[PDB]
């Protein structure tokens, strides 16, 4: 029984994609340790999908199993309209996710487009997409069709001004795979690639900037760069007294800032880094990952007061701080063993953020090839049979767009599926949410 085949491939999708898409919504909103830029593409994508598996999938199902459209005229242009609306939405969101991520790769940042920048391209997404799904919306037409003398039926199909005029049609039905399939789907193949040799064979880069006058600080960057260096970093030590701010973070995966604390009932920092600190804001630091070390003397009120100050400023001009900073007490030399750890501290978590990178990438791949492969059937049709124009097969052919249609809605139920199975910080945020309620 065919109907019955299709009553539960329709519907375990609106299940598996209402409680997948709801947990994306949720947990991106109500845990700050998954609000970031990334995540919020990810809720988008996850609003277009829902818009689908509840508004649309729903009265799709009842006019295939059914036959006759028994809602409104309304409705008969909007589902058609918010069918089209979604696919735009995930394709523009999708390819924005794509450029982010290579972008972020080789400014080697961690973030490049702010939270703030993020709502807005995410309104423009469906601003655009909202004009370019409106000839779907349009040229609809709700009016009466007998198959034969059954007292009532009326269905809801698509009419291009013309009585016989295909033209206004077809090239919608180009551009628009052209413009948004094969364009976008050319863009984030392309990122990916890059990307992924970007990732492969990197050697990750350190800039070591520190102030010292007698030495210490000097003699603790030498150890943190000796160790960086034995786990294949290619190290940059600069003494503060040589460089100049502007740019200087430019290009590093790692920054770490080290000074020594001075000042007379007052903390100041060491007088090198007194004009890297005042131009700290052009130095390339927001989304930089830093970490700072510096020598002090516990017997003074604040000791290490200069590493909190750098500390402070860098969180300010929003960078990445990777570790608390180090503070040797004394002679540095005393101290190599907490120095060779701290060093060693810091390494592991640069692992941690590229480890976080791959696996995220990956995950992100993943669900644009289970998108474009989705899609790969029913725009094969939708290219194939809008060129032909002679698909008098609808015993077959009426199946065939209905297939290839439920294909493409497994692109909305999976994308849950992949961020708990493939991403860790998802599947445990799912669990998180089953488990306060
Ligand atoms: C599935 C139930 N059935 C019959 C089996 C439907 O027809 C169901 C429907 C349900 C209820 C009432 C009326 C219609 N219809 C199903 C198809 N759909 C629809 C319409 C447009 C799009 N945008 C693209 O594909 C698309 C994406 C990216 C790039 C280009 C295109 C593109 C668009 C237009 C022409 N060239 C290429 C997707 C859609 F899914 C609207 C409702
Ligand atoms: C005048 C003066 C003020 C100092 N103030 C502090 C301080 O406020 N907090 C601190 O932890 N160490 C303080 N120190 C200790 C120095 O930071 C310490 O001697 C350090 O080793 C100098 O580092 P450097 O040789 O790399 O420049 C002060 C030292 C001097 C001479």
């Amino acid at each position: 029984e065919v109907q019955v085949v299709l009553i539960l491939a329709y519907c375990s999708i609106i299940l598996l994609g209402v409680i997948g898409n709801s947990l994306v919504i949720h947990v991106v909103i109500k845990f700050k340790s998954m609000r970031t830029v990334t995540n919020f593409f990810i809720a988008n994508l996850a609003v277009a999908d829902l818009l689908v598996n509840t508004l649309c999938l729903p009265f799709t199902l009842t006019y295939t199993l059914m036959g006759e459209w028994k809602m409104g005229p309304v409705l008969c242009h909007l589902v058609p309209y918010a069918q089209g609306l979604a696919v735009q939405v995930s394709t523009i969101t999708l390819t924005v996710i794509a450029l982010d991520r290579y972008r972020c790769i080789v400014y080697h940042l961690e973030s490049k487009i702010s939270k703030r920048i993020s709502f807005l391209i995410i309104g423009l997404a469906w601003g655009i997409s909202a004009l370019l799904a409106s000839p779907l919306a349009i040229f609809r037409e709700y009016s009466l069709i007998e198959i034969i003398p059954d007292f009532e039926i009326v269905a809801c199909t698509e009419k291009w001004p013309g009585e016989e005029k295909s033209i206004y049609g077809t090239v919608y039905s180009l551009s628009s795979l052209l413009i948004l399939y094969v364009l976008p789907l050319g863009i984030i193949s392309f990122s990916y690639t890059r990307i992924w040799s970007k990732l492969k064979n990197h050697v990750a880069k350190a800039l070591i900037v520190y102030g010292s006058t007698t030495g210490n600080t000097e003699y603790t960057a030498e150890t943190i760069a000796r160790e960086l260096a034995d786990a294949g970093y290619e190290v940059d030590s600069r003494d503060a007294a040589s460089v100049e701010a502007g740019g200087l973070f430019e290009g590093f995966d790692l920054v770490l800032l080290g000074c020594s604390t001075w000042g007379d009932d007052s903390i100041e920092l060491q007088d090198d880094f007194i004009p890297l600190f005042d131009s700290l804001e052009e130095t390339g630091a927001q989304g930089r990952k830093v970490a700072c070390f510096g020598c002090g003397d516990s017997s003074w009120e604040y000791f290490c007061g200069a590493v909190d100050a750098i500390e402070e400023k860098l969180k300010n001009l929003g960078a990445e701080i990777v570790q608390d900073g180090l503070r040797i007490d004394g002679d540095p030399r005393a101290a190599r063993d907490d120095i060779v750890g701290w060093a060693h501290d810091v390494r592991g978590a640069i692992d941690h953020y590229h480890q976080r990178r791959q696996k995220t990438t990956k995950m992100l791949v993943c669900v644009v090839v289970v998108f474009a492969v989705c899609w790969l059937p029913l725009h094969a049709f939708q290219l194939a049979v809008d060129i032909d124009s002679q698909v008098l097969d609808l015993k077959e052919y009426k199946l065939i767009f209905t297939v290839f249609h439920i294909i493409a809605m497994c692109s909305t139920f999976a994308n849950p599926l992949l961020y708990g199975w493939m991403n860790s910080n998802y599947r445990k945020a799912f669990l998180s949410a089953f488990r306060c309620e």
